[PDB]
């Protein structure tokens, strides 16, 4: 007597799901490009969460963020507003609803100090 769900494999290939983080790549002092694959793409799947912090300026281990990219698509997402000359671990991971597959190996990024010739 099912009376009602959503998401059945959703327990069972949420986890299977392998995320491989490539490295979150540093454009600005200020922004970063974070990329990843997936080589089972799920269906239920909504997003993505990408979580970010500090972990070497005042704010490291202080406060987790998180930037829900709200796109099954988009396997690649940016974090604004960030810190100029310290260290940030980065992780992706999948996420239907609530729950949030296996997250990836966390990526350490190290913002450059000095601004480098950016255009766009």
């Amino acid at each position: 007597g099912s009376s009602g769900s959503s998401g059945r494999q959703v327990q069972k290939e949420l986890g299977d799901v392998l995320v491989r983080l490539h490295n979150p790549v540093v454009l600005t002092p200020t922004t970063v490009q974070v990329t990843w694959t997936v080589d089972r793409q799920p269906q239920f799947i909504q997003g993505y969460r990408v979580m970010y912090r500090q972990t070497s300026g005042l704010q490291a281990t202080s406060s987790w963020q998180n930037l829900d990219a709200k796109v099954p698509t988009e396997r690649s997402a940016v974090l604004v507003n960030l810190k100029k000359g310290v260290t940030y671990e980065i992780k992706v991971r999948p996420y239907f609803n609530e729950f949030q597959g296996m997250d990836s190996e966390s990526k350490t990024v190290r913002t450059t100090e000095e601004s480098g010739p950016s255009s766009g």
